[PDB]
């Protein structure tokens, strides 16, 4: 008879091995009754919270159940029922019903009324393939879910391909300078999925891209099959023309396939011919590039010009419908812009839209499948589930919400202190000043000592920064030179990765030095790493830590196989299994380290990589070594929005870009010599102006990068429109500080998110689903950056709402329409939602320079609204013990009534008495933003007051 007839499971208390399922305390384990090759044997539903379900599956006859690196213990047990009804077993909490079929192990989730939220691939969507690495065993796993046509997806980290809304899209999840992977997605169907894997993963297509010669017939410039043509025009000498098998020069091994006797700096390279596919459909291409690049396909400019500095290539994707058997022209124009540079083009063959639309996860190596489902009333509630599972985000120190000035790099104590004093002298507000790498003696990276010729008294430097009411952040790497005592202490305990040592790698500094990176997955290595920081930097009074190369970036531009060799083995297993969580491990070392020394003092860490759970360590990510390019600026909008949707609410970017086009450096040198502006230097000024405008509305407002200097007075002089604009926005950040710091309080108290795609607040208006170039800054402000040189307007979609108001003029704009909006050089388009209650304070030079005694409470009428003004001591964790104050405010449109609520809580130094001026903006009253606006004066002492406007 059937396999089922011969072998199937089915007394209240007999051994579980006789039964189809077993309920324990918080889970049900189901034995799959129709086992398939590569399918699950066991599927477990574990209840983590009313809205939180942990799904595990394995091909083995027991679960490995390793300790998660990301999910923390939960606060309380959760009550639930289980019902078995034939093939269906359903676990129900008060808020969700999670069902599994015994036959296949397939899972689905509904709300309390049985409305479907998420369904696994019909018949099952899980596949297991064994993998063995370095004597450790595990599985490569795929998990696929059904997805309706109107579902939209956000998250996955911070990627640099300008993708927004991942429905039907692909992304590879690994870490590399500018690319931060977080295995979490949020849907507009109000749930999230967190995949608990630390290996290389993929969302969408589970396959690697293919070289062009594997999927197309190629014809060269002369029409000869078997290749494309590569034409290399050097800066000096003879042009070389050859046939190319494939366009794939993407790492140190494959760039050796470029022509041997042809210098690439200043070269112009053209790859061209025709391609012919063998099937019909949408081909998905990926371009890997450094230097300047353009791509044309079928006579269409599919990739308008992009650039990265030669050493930090990026990926950009495009797709095209192609017909089987038809030749189409292809042309790539490439200016390598360095002696070593990168260019590659690969593709995926068409996937049926029915399959390509599904939600597909692939994981190279884990011990079992583990994922977490979190349902929500809205996307904020989904994020709250993620915060419950992976830890709440502490309130950043208030000073971190001000302006940060950085440089690659301040070279001396005098230079750094001079920059700070420049802000104070010019009355341009600033909280934070940053000391980058190379502050140590040249031969002593990892010693954590200062070069005393350039920094003669580091303690006096920090004391001077504090005397000017600023905070100091310092660069710290997980990299140590082999000659240092600190390296030797890791090494003698087996806590240094050896591949870089074995291979005699030299870095770029001076003659080149030998180095390694430490194993942050070892708990004792983490404690040593912190102890070294504690012995050398902490006593100087340094406030904040800036960790570079936390991917880890052991060697630039290497292939996957060599990157894995460079960063393992780890204390937990192979680097194949433990590939993506290095930054998280380092964040644990620093946060737990510093709170171990002083539990009261706030922690600030900024790191280049990231992972799920990062936020629990009061750690932000920055988007890394991006280019001084309009297209990179644009990409930062979508990258930041996806990062926010990945659950991590503090994020930043190098305003202006990190790596600088040569023409901009030459523009600056000309300015220094002659005080004349060339065409490139004009562009430099406009790029920085627009990028500062954007940056003023991201969670951390920070300028950094390579030469030119990035202080505003270096970019343009007083009176120049760039100076006037950037100083306007810098000041505005500080006038907004009562609002901004309330958002920071909300990150902890309400599991909030600061930089928000429109889909979060306007989920019901599906026109917002693909908009990745506008965003909300908190609940009230819609920001629409200008990201093209010369533009003095841009198209803006106003989500469906009672209305919107131009911030600058107060003029009304209807919801639910798209229009071209003016955007002068000096202004970023900025609108306020009807119903907004926004507190503004007076000019200050730094956070808390003065108490916020007089706040202007702007009420943008036309809809109901609520806002809570949050305050605390700013610098310590006393809010964790209830030392904070909230002033809730509520506005009712129907009665035009504002309630300023009774104050809840108190703390040391809190204003007991204060003043509000309540200022209205409405459809009949276009009130420009103005601190001196006419309104109603309220003297507030903590007691509720009600105003009828
Ligand atoms: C790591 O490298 C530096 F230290 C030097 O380029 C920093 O300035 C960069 O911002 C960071 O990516
Ligand atoms: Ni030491």
């Amino acid at each position: 008879g059937s396999s089922h007839h011969h072998h199937h499971h089915s007394l209240f208390q007999g051994p579980a091995s006789n039964k189809v399922y077993e309920k324990t305390g918080d889970s049900v384990i189901v034995k799959v009754q129709h086992k398939e090759t590569g399918g699950p044997r066991l599927v477990r539903l574990q209840v983590m919270g009313d809205k939180l379900i942990h799904v595990s599956a394995t091909a083995d006859s027991k679960f490995a159940d390793p300790q998660s690196l990301i999910v923390v213990p939960q606060k309380k047990q959760t009550s639930f029922a289980v019902v078995q009804n034939g093939d269906t077993i359903t676990v129900s909490t008060e808020e969700v019903k999670a069902s599994v079929l015994a036959s296949t192990g397939e899972v689905w989730f509904t709300d309390k009324n049985g409305e479907l939220i998420l369904q696994e691939n019909k018949g099952g969507g899980k596949t297991f393939t064994p993998i063995e690495v370095e004597g450790t065993k595990g599985y490569t796993v795929c998990q696929v879910f059904e997805s309706p046509e109107d579902e939209a997806f956000y998250g996955l980290g911070q990627h640099q391909a300008d993708e927004f809304n991942y429905k039907g899209k692909n992304e590879e999840l690994f870490q590399y300078n500018t690319k931060v992977s977080v295995p979490f997605v949020v849907s507009n169907k109000n749930y999230g999925i967190l995949l608990d894997s630390y290996s290389f993963c993929r969302f969408g297509n589970p396959n690697d891209y293919s070289q062009l010669n594997r999927i197309f017939k190629l014809y060269d410039k002369t029409g000869q099959e078997g290749a494309l043509t590569g034409t290399y025009v050097p800066k000096k000498g003879e042009t070389l023309v050859r046939r190319e098998d494939s366009i794939y020069f993407e790492n140190l091994k494959t760039i050796e396939n470029l022509p041997k006797k042809l210098p690439l700096m200043g070269a112009k390279v053209t790859y061209e011919g025709e391609i012919e596919p063998a099937q019909t459909g949408e081909f998905k291409f990926i371009l890997y590039y450094a230097g300047y690049v353009k791509v044309y396909l079928n006579n269409e400019p599919v990739v308008p010009e992009r650039w990265r500095t030669a050493w930090n290539p990026n990926s950009y994707k495009f797709a095209a419908h192609l017909e089987a058997g038809k030749r189409v022209p292809l042309k790539i124009e490439w200016q390598p812009d360095g002696g070593q540079s990168y260019c590659g083009l690969r593709a995926l063959t068409p996937v049926n839209p029915e399959e390509q639309g599904k939600q597909s996860w692939w994981s190279e190596m884990t011990k079992q499948l583990d994922y977490y489902f979190m349902a929500g009333e809205n996307m904020d509630d989904v994020i709250s589930g993620y915060r419950s599972l992976t830890g709440k985000s502490p309130v950043m120190p208030k000073w971190a919400m001000g302006f940060w000035q950085s440089r690659e790099k301040y070279n001396t104590q005098e230079e750094m202190l001079g920059a700070l004093k420049g802000f104070r002298d010019r009355k341009i507000p600033l909280d934070n000043i940053v000391l980058d790498w190379n502050h140590w003696p040249e031969n002593a990276w990892g010693s954590h000592e200062f070069d005393k010729a350039r920094f003669p008294d580091p303690k006096a430097m920090v004391d001077s920064i504090h005397a000017m009411h600023a905070r100091m952040m310092i660069s710290v790497w997980p990299k140590f030179y082999v000659t240092t005592e600190h390296f030797k202490e890791f090494d003698e305990n087996g806590w240094m990765y050896q591949q870089s040592v074995k291979d005699s790698l030299k870095d770029w500094v001076g003659p080149g030095y030998h180095y390694g990176f430490y194993d942050a997955y070892d708990p004792d290595a983490r404690k040593l790493f912190w102890k070294q920081m504690y012995e050398h930097y902490y006593p100087l009074g340094i406030d904040a830590w800036w960790m570079d190369a936390s991917e880890p970036n052991v060697r630039d531009c290497t292939d996957l196989e060599y990157r894995k060799a460079l960063c393992g083995p780890t204390a937990l297993g192979s680097s194949t299994e433990f590939f993506n969580a290095y930054a998280l491990m380092n964040a644990e070392a620093i946060y737990d380290g510093q709170r171990g020394v002083d539990n009261n003092k706030r922690v600030f860490l900024l790191t280049r990589s990231g992972f799920a759970g990062l936020q629990r360590y009061s750690t932000a990510t920055w988007s890394g070594d991006i280019g001084t390019r309009w297209e990179d600026m644009k990409a930062q909008i979508s990258a930041g929005l996806n990062f926010a949707m990945s659950g991590i609410p503090y994020w930043t970017m190098d305003i202006g870009g990190f790596c600088v086009e040569n023409r901009y450096v030459a523009g600056q040198k000309q300015w220094n010599a002659t005080k004349t502006e060339n065409a490139d230097y004009k562009e430099w000024r406009e790029l920085n102006t627009r990028w500062y405008q954007f940056g003023a509305f991201v969670p951390l407002y920070r300028a950094h990068g390579q030469y030119p200097f990035r202080e505003i007075w270096e970019i343009a002089p007083e009176g120049h429109p760039a100076y006037q604009s950037v100083v306007y926005y810098t000041k505005l950040r500080y006038n907004m500080m009562p609002y901004i710091y309330s958002l920071a309080g909300m990150t902890w108290f309400d599991d909030y998110t600061i930089m928000r795609p429109l889909v979060m607040d306007f989920t019901a208006d599906a026109e917002v689903n693909d908009i990745g170039d506008q965003f909300m800054f908190g609940p009230s402000f819609m920001v629409s950056p200008v990201y093209r040189y010369g533009d003095r307007s841009r198209e803006i979609y106003f989500p469906q709402a009672e209305g919107w108001y131009d911030f600058y003029s107060g003029k009304f704009q209807a919801g639910g329409e798209r229009k071209v909006i003016e955007a002068p050089y000096e202004r970023i388009p900025l609108y306020v939602r009807a119903g907004a209650i926004i507190p503004f304070g007076d000019d200050i030079q730094y956070t808390d320079e003065k108490p916020a005694e007089h706040i202007r409470l702007y009420i943008y009428q036309g809809a109901d609204g609520e806002f809570t003004l949050y305050e605390d001591e700013g610098v310590n964790y006393n809010y964790e013990q209830g030392m904070y104050a909230m002033i809730p405010m509520k506005y009712d449109e129907a009665t035009k009534t504002l309630v300023i609520g009774e104050r809840q809580g108190e703390f040391p130094g809190m204003l007991k008495e204060r003043t509000f001026t309540v200022v209205t903006v409405n459809k009949e009253k276009a009130q420009p933003f103005d601190l001196n606006a006419k309104g109603v004066t309220v003297k507030y002492n903590g007691s509720e007051q009600t105003l009828k406007l």
